């Protein structure tokens, strides 16, 4: 076969970071023929980015199975791709199975995140947590999850608009607060039923240049759903479980505040706090893998989909009190680009 040639060739272009622009303008929307000759070279450039990065794994690390079966979806993900290469943007039909083809690919990788947590469980049993081995699942899990929500990206934007308000994913009229209440009511909605007591809400805007408008945004609404969803969760925990021989019971309290450059989300708990010294494990992928806990996506992700288009996900405790997170987001879409794994 010729996957180690064309991971190889195609390892030798960079990735094109996208902007919320570029992506809105693909979205207005017959130029699916340009998302096509656009796809087909970038999906090889972002796979081949990554996998090159995967065979560099120390053999021990890259020889477990589970690290071979997600190598073998990349390869054939990468293949089913080529196939594209050249033909004919023009046949009406080259267009159709190339969406078909970004669907299986789709499906093919959503067991990803399982599957690594797997090969991290067996790397800790197998060769040990030491701070070391850390630091370099740290450094290669968020490359490789940054570089995923990428294509997905890529992929979503074409397969939801190639099939007037929503362009795929992206709502350019995002209203903040009305996904903050979506996020607590459904956590809420755990909560209850796991805890049958569960904290209110409080929001207050802020928008500093604009004292009344309600705050909106060009963002990818999901993706803020999954972020505000985890920190709900953690914060009904924290709250609920602090509070079990006690009456009171504090109100998460939410911020959301508009500067000029910055859209913050700031959630605010009285649950107890973590010391200062416990917080970075937090977000460790190896400190919190072990052979309400169910839901989410989890803080190591959430940060990452902040950072994606150049925001961040912080977390500032006070150990007896309580816990405030943080989600950085840029206001302009003009500052809103992909943030890509730099191989
Ligand atoms: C990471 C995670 C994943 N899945 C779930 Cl279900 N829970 C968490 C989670 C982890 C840490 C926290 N702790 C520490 C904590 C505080 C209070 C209790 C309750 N005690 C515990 C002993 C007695 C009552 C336990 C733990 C936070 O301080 C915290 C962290 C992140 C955060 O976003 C918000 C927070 O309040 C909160 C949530
Ligand atoms: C996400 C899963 C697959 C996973 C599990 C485990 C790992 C661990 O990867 C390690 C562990 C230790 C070292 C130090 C060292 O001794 N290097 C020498 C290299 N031979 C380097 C790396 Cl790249 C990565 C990813
Ligand atoms: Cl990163
Ligand atoms: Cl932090």
């Amino acid at each position: 076969g010729s996957a180690p040639k064309y991971i190889e060739h195609f390892s030798k272009f960079s990735p094109s970071p996208l902007s919320m622009k570029q992506f809105l303008d693909f979205g207005s929307n017959a130029c699916e023929k340009t998302s096509f000759t656009f796809l087909r070279q970038e999906l090889p450039v972002r796979l081949a980015n990554i996998m090159k990065e995967i065979n560099l794994l120390p053999d021990r690390v890259l020889s477990t199975p589970s690290v071979q079966l997600v190598q073998s979806w990349y390869v054939q993900s990468l293949l089913d791709i080529m196939e594209f290469l050249d033909k004919d943007p023009e046949d009406h039909r080259t267009l159709s199975q190339f969406t078909d083809a970004l669907v299986t690919i789709r499906n093919r990788h959503n067991d990803v995140v399982p599957t690594m947590a797997q090969g991290v469980l067996e790397y800790k049993d197998t060769y040990g947590d030491d701070p070391v081995s850390n630091q370099n699942i740290q450094y290669f899990l968020d490359r490789f999850y940054l570089s995923r929500i990428s294509i997905r990206m890529l992929i979503n934007q074409h397969t939801l608009i190639f099939d007037p308000k929503h362009i795929g994913s992206i709502d350019p009229n995002c209203n903040v607060s009305e996904v903050v209440k979506d996020a607590y009511d459904m956590a809420k909605l755990l909560c209850d039923k796991y805890y049958m007591a569960s904290p209110d809400l409080e929001i207050q805007e802020i928008n500093a240049a604009n004292s009344k408008q309600p705050i909106h945004m060009v963002y990818v609404p999901s993706h803020l759903y999954h972020m505000l969803f985890e920190l709900f969760k953690n914060a009904m925990r924290a709250t609920v479980e602090s509070h079990e021989s006690s009456l009171i019971l504090p109100p998460i309290k939410v911020m959301v505040a508009l500067g000029e450059e910055d859209l913050s989300i700031k959630m605010s708990d009285r649950g107890g706090g973590v010391p200062l010294r416990k917080i970075e494990r937090l977000f460790s992928y190896m400190y919190s893998t072990a052979p309400l806990a169910g839901f989410g996506y989890g803080l190591p992700i959430s940060r990452l989909y902040a950072k994606y288009f150049q925001g961040d996900l912080q977390l500032f405790s006070m150990e007896g009190f309580g816990t405030d997170a943080v989600i950085y987001l840029k206001a302009l879409s003009t500052d809103s680009v992909e943030r890509l794994p730099v191989y």
